[PDB]
């Protein structure tokens, strides 16, 4: 009887006060799911647990100690139990799209068999080839344009009511979305940052009043030349839901950002200039001067990358339903040639959600498609949780190629030892031509009052 | 203006009503930090935003659409601004502990400089060497204990009151904690699932349901792991985990917490399992039972990542002109302070704690972070503390290899014409010689589920 973190709910109604039909989480329970609770709190957040214990945000390392808080962590008084476990992702090696789909759809233990038992458990009939006594065995997997249709092999003759009527299981509408957080990289091949030039000069205090309260700002326009390779072809059908900057690797800063909904393969590189502005707030004593140095660099990186693209697809089960064993909510006995489709992946609507239909299986007005509590009493809760955990298992594909970028940047503005004015104003020269040629454009040194 | 997900807060006070000094987040702000809001929400949770909009739990895909809710995501009307960035981790290849400490502490751009500058902004004196006029230059790094010390070179002579008293930055108390979720492996060198035997039988009935055929047995794994270098006798995990699944050769290895990675290189672990089915045996009929037993061994090169954390002790005297010590001691005292760069230990040692709680006078008892900002300007201090606090992690690599004996599911077949009788042959002596110990089949009735 485990505490399920997705059912925790946090209320702001004072000490140990939880909403209605909710009760406070205790220390032993917060302990068994600490990583989960803390990961759902603000950095320096502090929320209450039962009996005067508190759990602190991640910035405090998620410590649980005696305390009091105005907001509490609450757990249902009537939790929904038996959640579908969530197994580890099934990683399929990169390749062109039919090799990736192909590899998935022919996997007996991780696909063919688990989806067959599903069509079987829900009441569909003849879910297996006629050269076997077990479900999901001896199945012919054929192509169907964009889709794949797995259907029991019919070679020969069968015996049973409409036994020559095998349930078809068809896979379609495949989509691949890249998870930017999945970034990883092989050995950094090319790598280095050459100091191409170092600008030095002075900042002078021609006054009897010491100066402070002025910022010395530097601004340049540098370019970033980057390029990337796509080893296989899936690359052309995969996309990102929302843009992201290419990850920092090395010390070498770069500003490259990938676009959403535009195929990975179409984004292979380019040159992009940027406007950067370095700055310092010096303090030069009266009738004195301080030295200012600025180190300019060129850098480059080369390394093999790898991101993961999750796969989702529509799963249609079509065939007639059994007599005296059907999971549909109305429970037909007339053997209707039923046709239903679940979406394995991100949510779309309630009808195609096993998880949604399964977690709501007790709100009477919710059960309008399949009768999940029916399947449970027929088969048993574990049987069903292991069946749905495998059919719902996360499937990810590797996306790879090579990465290479090159850029020029300036370190910060560094000041020296104030020295007695010789026998704020800047005496630091810039040769716009030489820097344009070193890859630095529009470089300017401004002086502005602090604020 | 920037929204900071660490300042979001959720209230449950009716529709669009936030707690005091807080205001509802609007669809255009929630959108920008979606990933974070959603990550903070229950599976099918729905939370309100500003102007009749709503954000849906991760189960509904985290979608923001017009709606209404009696719980709201609020943000401060008064937000702490200028948070210190967070850069991506800095990776140090595997080597011996002294090599991994060396690669960190000697890096000028990523360590001698940011750290020297921190000491310099806090008012510490003579944070450079006699051969240079800039901060963090001409410094010496030297072994001392199982820690090191950075301090300006004192050869030559100098200019300045007590200028021969350089500030020393001492790094020690290194710790390395392994992060399980960093698992990665090379080319899997060996993989193969072979069918050893298949117990077959007949669930016999002379219908009958509410019965569960239960198969209880013993799995077994043999493994070994190597450890390319030595850091490994120092790396540990705060939590015990379960070695990752790769391939489809089921394993059952548990890496214990608080032990050197190198004192856990292999073994043999048995673990009993229960397989169960609920048959619906027609009257006077026989249903077939099949159980496949297998053998597989996997073996590949691995690599995990350990978070390196250490203590930073600044020792030297504070300047009269101005230091950041909250009481601004004008008598140039000898100052000693140490920050813990890693998991939070206490407020005195947390730059971030102190920095994020800088506007709350009650809290300012160590360094005055508002003073440094005024003195040097806000983007300088936050770009400096981001390099001082940038996560650093070392790789732990080596070769792994395992073999196990697991059993597929007990599958039933179509029932054929003929207290539930189970005709299923099992010679425990044979299964034992084959590697399966304690195999047995049973029938117990059903009352729940």
């Amino acid at each position: 009887e485990p505490v399920y973190p997705d059912q925790l709910r946090l209320f702001s109604l004072g000490q140990g006060v939880c909403g209605d039909k909710y009760r406070p989480v205790n220390r032993e329970e917060a302990q068994s799911v600490k990583s989960n609770i803390v990961g759902m709190m603000g950095q320096w957040q502090i929320s209450g647990l039962a009996n005067g214990w508190v759990i602190m945000g991640p910035g405090y390392n998620g410590e649980i100690k005696p305390g009091t808080a105005s907001n509490t962590w609450c757990y249902p008084t009537n939790p929904v139990t038996g959640e579908i476990p969530t197994l580890s992702a099934l990683d399929i090696p990169d390749g062109d799209e039919v090799d990736v789909q192909w590899r998935l759809v022919h996997d007996s233990a991780n696909f063919i068999k688990p989806t067959s038992y599903l069509a079987h458990y829900l009441g569909y009939a003849w879910v297996g080839g006629n050269h076997s006594q077990y479900v999901g065995e001896d199945m012919d997997v054929t192509r169907d344009g964009d889709g794949w249709v797995i259907r029991g092999n019919n070679d020969g003759g069968c015996d049973g009511y409409r036994c020559g009527d095998k349930t078809a299981i068809k896979v379609s509408n495949f989509a691949y979305n890249l998870d930017p957080d999945s970034f990883k990289h092989g050995d950094v091949t090319q790598s280095d940052r050459q100091l191409v030039k170092t600008v030095v000069g002075w900042a002078v205090n021609d006054s009897d009043t010491p100066q402070s309260g002025y910022d010395v700002t530097l601004r340049y326009d540098t370019a970033t030349n980057w390029s990337k390779t796509n080893t296989y072809g899936l690359s052309e059908k995969v996309t990102t839901k929302n843009k992201f900057k290419w990850p920092l690797v090395g010390e070498t800063e770069l500003s490259i950002e990938i676009a959403a909904n535009q195929s990975w393969a179409s984004q292979n590189g380019g040159s992009t200039t940027t406007s950067l502005s370095q700055s310092v707030r010096p303090t030069v004593p009266a009738r004195s001067k301080i030295p200012v140095k600025i180190e300019l660099y060129k850098a480059d990186i080369s390394y093999p990358y790898e991101f993961k693209a999750d796969v989702s697809y529509d799963l249609t089960l079509s065939g007639f339903l059994r007599w005296g064993g059907n999971a549909w909510y109305t429970h037909p006995d007339n053997r209707p040639n039923w046709n239903h489709t679940f979406v394995i992946g991100p949510y779309k609507d309630k009808a195609s959600s096993i998880r949604y239909q399964w977690d709501k299986r007790y709100i009477p007005g919710e059960v309008k498609w399949w009768d999940w509590n029916w399947t449970i009493q027929q088969n048993g809760l574990s049987t069903m949780q292991n069946n749905l955990a495998r059919v719902l298992r996360p499937v990810r594909a590797g996306i790879t190629g090579d990465f290479s970028a090159e850029s020029q940047f300036a370190g910060n503005i560094e000041i020296g030892a104030p020295v007695p004015l010789a026998a704020l104003r800047l005496e630091i020269p810039l040769d716009a031509q030489e820097l344009s040629g070193l890859g630095f454009n529009n470089v300017s040194l401004s002086v502005t009052p602090a604020a």
